[PDB]
């Protein structure tokens, strides 16, 4: 039976394409909470209140350590509210801004949570779309939570679940590179690249993540790993907490 009536309202964690994120105490029960504010109009104006729907039901449905709960939602009539587990340390995408590439042991335990989420997501007939940095935040523990220009992370399929370990492959490559494989100054050539799968790498990227990133950015999607060969990986269990 929720209303916003129903929370003190604190410090804005940060503003999305439509609305705001609070920080948020439940009176009640005294939780810890973020609250999401969308705006129906700016949903309604990008077509997005359709998938909005469908995507709120299935991550209600989600019990994860690596996927950020939804604890419920709830509207009026100008706006939509969605109670998430809120992460104290904010997005990967601004502490990859903050740090500029990611170390190796850093990075192998990130990919070692993602593949988990990704595993459990498969579990359940969950498939996403793309994981971009900016998706992803982190829990009070620096533990990786998935949330969910975008061309850079689509797979050459896309421009089936090995969709997910593309994009395992471009993070592990950001990660540890500071940048996308696939960067480029244009659309065109952004397409182009990932439709070719034309990534070279930099001398500081050592010969065990060279493997796995090449075992993952692979352009037919029949050849890419399974998750549990990614967990199992000789770098990642080398390097992974
Ligand atoms: N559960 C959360 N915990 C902490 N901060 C969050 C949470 N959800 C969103 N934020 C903050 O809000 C910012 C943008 O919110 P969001 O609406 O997720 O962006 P977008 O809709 O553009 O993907 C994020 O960069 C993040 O810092
Ligand atoms: N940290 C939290 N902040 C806000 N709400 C929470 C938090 N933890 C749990 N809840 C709320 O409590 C309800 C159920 O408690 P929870 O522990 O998540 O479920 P269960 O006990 O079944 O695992 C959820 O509907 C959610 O709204
Ligand atoms: N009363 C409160 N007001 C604002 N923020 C709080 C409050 N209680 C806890 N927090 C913050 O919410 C986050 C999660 O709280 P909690 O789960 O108790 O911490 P932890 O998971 O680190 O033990 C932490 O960053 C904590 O500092």
């Amino acid at each position: 039976q929720w209303a916003l009536e129903d929370f003190e309202i604190g410090r804005p964690l940060g503003k999305g394409k439509f609305g705001n994120v609070y920080l948020a105490r439940e009176k009640q029960r005294k939780f810890i909470l973020a609250l999401k504010v969308l705006f129906k109009a700016q949903l309604e104006k990008a077509g997005v209140e359709h998938q909005l729907r469908r995507e709120v039901e299935i991550q209600s449905h989600l019990r994860h350590p690596n996927i950020l709960r939804l604890y419920g939602y709830f509207h009026d009539a100008t706006r939509v509210y969605l109670i998430l587990e809120y992460a104290p340390l904010g997005t990967v995408y601004r502490e990859l801004q903050k740090l500029s590439k990611f170390d190796e042991q850093r990075t192998a335990t990130y990919i070692t949570e993602l593949a988990n989420a990704l595993s459990y997501c498969h579990s359940k007939r969950v498939i996403h779309r793309d994981i971009k940095p900016e998706n992803l935040l982190l829990g009070s523990a620096g533990e990786l939570k998935i949330a969910d220009g975008t061309l850079d992370y689509l797979p050459p399929e896309m421009i089936d679940e090995k969709v997910d370990l593309w994009s395992l492959g471009v993070l592990c490559y950001e990660f540890l590179v500071g940048k996308p494989p696939f960067e480029a100054n244009t659309y065109q050539e952004t397409y182009k690249r990932i439709s070719r799968v034309e990534f070279t790498f930099p001398d500081f990227v050592t010969e065990g993540a060279r493997d796995l990133i090449s075992r993952l950015l692979k352009h037919n999607p029949s050849q890419r790993p399974m998750l549990r060969e990614v967990l199992e990986h000789p770098w990642i269990t080398a390097n992974s907490s």
